């Protein structure tokens, strides 16, 4: 008497290892990957035409997003820019215009 055995596995069988990180031709792909790691959800679940929900619209997720951008694109100290995010496409256009600069 006294048992309720359940050994249910979620399953996360994944195996595909590449060294593909030289010459990020698609900035959009690399920025989408920044979002894919920050949000934790795959590339298909994030698009340019989308609103800032559980992607980059939360103080923790914005600090995580910034943390990525400092390394991935060198885009640092852009708190106001990340505060002005409404659409995901706007983030693509923002880092684009920020990389181009006024210099």
């Amino acid at each position: 008497m006294g048992s309720s055995h359940d050994h249910h596995h979620h399953s996360s069988g994944r195996e595909n290892l590449y060294f593909q990180g030289h010459m990020p031709n698609d900035m959009e792909d690399h920025l989408l990957t920044v979002l894919s790691v920050a949000s934790g959800v795959p590339k298909e679940e994030i698009s340019r035409d989308s609103r800032m929900e559980d992607l980059a619209f939360d103080s923790l997720v914005v600090s995580e997003l910034s943390l990525k951008l400092r390394k991935e694109f060198g885009v640092t100290g852009v708190d106001d820019e990340l505060d002005l995010l409404e659409t995901v496409d706007e983030l693509f256009q923002l880092v684009e215009k920020h990389r181009a600069a006024g210099s």
